[PDB]
């Protein structure tokens, strides 16, 4: 049973570039099951890359009314006010994951995804690594 320090997320390709590179240190989601406080977040870019490609840390985790957080961490999160409005439209709680040491790597792509964990999809919010799963994904960083 995973302890949620080792967990992958999904990104659109530029997003998950931002991240890798420090650019963007806030991915706002909705009302997910959350994270340890400690995890490491591997960052998994979508078609056409379909690979993670670094991971970054969790430096706080805020809950909070959905304009309170756009005014707060809002630049950090490197989308429009267009998009996070689309988003989060139909609630009124946001959830914002603070990034720090963001880390790039050689993309691992989706087969050797498949390979550590035999029925990977590409998770629509969080997906928590088993220590086995984190052991072989490590293996592959470089
Ligand atoms: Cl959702
Ligand atoms: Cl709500
Ligand atoms: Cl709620």
């Amino acid at each position: 049973i995973p302890d949620r320090k080792e967990a992958v997320i999904s990104l659109w390709p530029e997003f998950a570039k931002a991240i890798v590179s420090g650019k963007k240190t806030v991915e706002f989601r909705r009302r997910i099951p959350l994270p340890a406080l400690s995890a490491r977040i591997w960052i998994y870019a979508t078609r056409p890359v379909k690979s993670v490609i670094g991971f970054a840390y969790l430096e706080a985790i805020v809950q909070g009314d959905v304009n309170t957080l756009w005014s707060r961490y809002g630049r950090e999160a490197f989308l429009s006010e267009q998009q996070y409005r689309d988003y989060f439209e139909g609630t009124e709680k946001a959830t914002a994951f603070l990034l720090r040491d963001h880390q790039p790597i050689r993309p691992i792509n989706l087969d050797q995804l498949k390979e550590i964990r035999a029925n990977f999809q590409p998770p629509q919010a969080l997906t928590w690594l088993r220590k086995e799963e984190t052991q072989k994904l490590v293996s592959l960083t470089s």
